[PDB]
């Protein structure tokens, strides 16, 4: 039925990342990461199939209690804040790492040969280009502007540029914080090292994914262009 | 054998807005127009799936008959002049407002609370920029020109120019009358009131909605224009 | 019967068929059957595609044809006899009947103005005052006649492809017609004189936006909006 | 299972394959009738809800893989089995393979087959068989078999149909016998000029005015 209609009547990453470790903190392994960066697209789709607000995803061999944000009934449904979805969870396990190899080049060394960023490997960047720029193309770093030196927003920069992104997926990370400031205030503040993480990505291989440099060349010979 | 066979064989709005009043006036008030306006999107949705002729639909607490006109097979079937499809409700009910409004401080602040156009929030216009654009979003308000300056159909316009709607969509509001004045007059007449309207309207955050001026200008150094 | 696909086994004189046509209903006609037809082709076009029967038959005004049903999804490939009628032939059939019924008598061209209405003509602001061969050029068929509508048909479609955008691929037929005893390799020289006339006639046609006055056309393009 | 997360398509085999299972059945009969119902038949299999279906050309019943229905598209498909795309392949390649190898057989397949994308173009028989049947869809699997007809066919139609460039990028990784197309790119671009120039004569748009229809509507304005 419903042919009857009636009225309908706050987010801190830094303090759901202190949550997740809180929970989660002891069972994490790169393992753990290197599984669910690889299965994170995966994951998503089984979400979308799945009639169930909250399930119980297992990644590596840890069991995460996530909100169902993406089966067509549920992605309006307002999220707690202390609530993990596959976004959020992956900006916290990018952030988790980040923050483990900082300290040590042995632990460096473990997240270089366990763990691949798929949206990172189709840009041609790799862990030889740094940690917080290699992270950075985690869904969910964007939370973690300050974490990630500015890559996430630089990046999402790039491929409204060069992939051709709808711009309004840029909404919300200009309004993200850069640890204590304000977005109005790292956008005037902040706009040397900005251009400078733009700079650097922008030297990354970025392609036409799926048509290889000699595939391009080729057509050139016969008047296309991409 | 009854149809392999072939042989031989005007709505006023203003009169259609009394029709509507008379019937359904005493049960208005602002909670059901806000209602109406946040599900008149749905509310076209399951018209559109639903196959009979004529249906009971129910906004706020309020039951309104309402000719199907967007069911697949009844699109092209003549309406009654004294009904209403969701579009004439919708403009009736913009009227309404309007008219309510225009007379009364205390009631404009009223409306102000608890309606909402999507159609003009997407655009980002709103309360501030005046009753007569912000109603003027919402369908059925074409009707009215007289009401709301010409702004319904500015911004149909617009939604050509800008959004690349069909063009198609403007055969009907250009046959609207201005008042006393035939189509074929006001475009003449009324040109300088019009581009005002149309001038106006140009400058509401149309794409740029949902992102700060400063977020506008940080971009712009990167060469991203909104 | 749908996940299987067999059976698949070029002459027609169009004035033979018509010959054909008057032969076995002219009796029967009247400019009310003709007018009936030409309001309603449209929707008997409609009927056939939803009708699952190879022909049909149809009655306009009140006279019954026995039609082919060329428009069902899975007959549009079938070959259609060369004394038989689709909507099409049909079309120009009852148009060519009119425009030669009216020619030989002015009280008869009264009658047909009367009666007779064709809704691509009116369309584009054409009517009986412009001349029967213009106005009926631009019933679907016509062209099967250039002789008797003075190359309208031909020049009709030129403008629907310069004017209205259609695709081109619409006049390989047409330029493959004859004009009486011509080849269209041969009418295509010896009579651009007279085609241009034609052509020229019909360009000055209130050729309007369908659904969109004049008026209105000229006041988008004022906000730089064209059709 | 769903919900725990723990740690190849060769054409000349699937050529064999196919041939293995319903050349016997074969003639050009049921080709004619497959070549002719093929869009048709991507229709029904979009409007069908059944990941395998079977279909029946000329009288000959195959197994095919239900590509189309709008929930199966993105799923992985078996290197042993047969789309509409795949069984237009190998069907075309198996026409090539028969014809060349006599001209009677030629002169059977030239009455019997129509490409309804060669016919569009203006291409026919007369033009080779290798451009004619290069027309058919999934022709590309065999760029050997068809001289590089396929792949330079697809390159006009973005030129001159304005098709999405996109729906060139599984052409262009295929190969050419026994290179690489990151290898003829390079070494063959002489041949495949050549072919991108002959079809380039083929009254592409111009298929079906006559010369004289031409030249007689340039007078009006309109160019073909």
């Amino acid at each position: 039925s419903q042919f009857i209609f009636e009225d309908v009547p706050t987010f801190n990453p830094e303090v759901g990342y202190v949550a997740f470790i809180g929970k989660y903190g002891q069972q994490l392994n790169f393992g753990v990461a290197r599984v669910f960066f690889l299965n994170q697209k995966k994951a998503k789709m089984v979400l979308h199939k799945t009639a169930q607000p909250s399930v119980d995803l297992t990644f590596g061999g840890v069991k995460f209690t996530v909100v169902n944000n993406h089966f067509p009934q549920y992605v309006s449904n307002p999220v707690p804040d202390n609530a993990i979805t596959l976004h959020r969870m992956s900006g916290y396990l990018a952030r988790w790492i980040a923050d483990t190899c900082k300290a040590s080049v042995l632990k460096l060394a473990e997240a270089s040969a366990q763990i691949v960023m798929p949206l990172a490997e189709v840009k041609g960047c790799t862990w030889a280009d740094g940690y917080t720029m290699y992270l950075g193309f985690a869904p969910g770093a964007e939370m973690f502007l300050d974490a990630f030196d500015f890559y996430p927003l630089v990046i999402e920069m790039h491929r409204v540029l060069k992939d051709n992104m709808d711009v309004n997926f840029m909404k919300k990370v200009l309004r993200q914080r850069y640890g204590t400031m304000t977005a109005e205030e790292w956008m005037t503040q902040k706009i040397t090292e900005i251009k400078a993480a733009f700079n650097s990505v922008g030297q990354l291989a970025w392609a036409k994914s799926g048509f290889s440099p000699a595939a391009r060349t080729f057509l050139q010979q016969f008047g296309i262009n991409i």
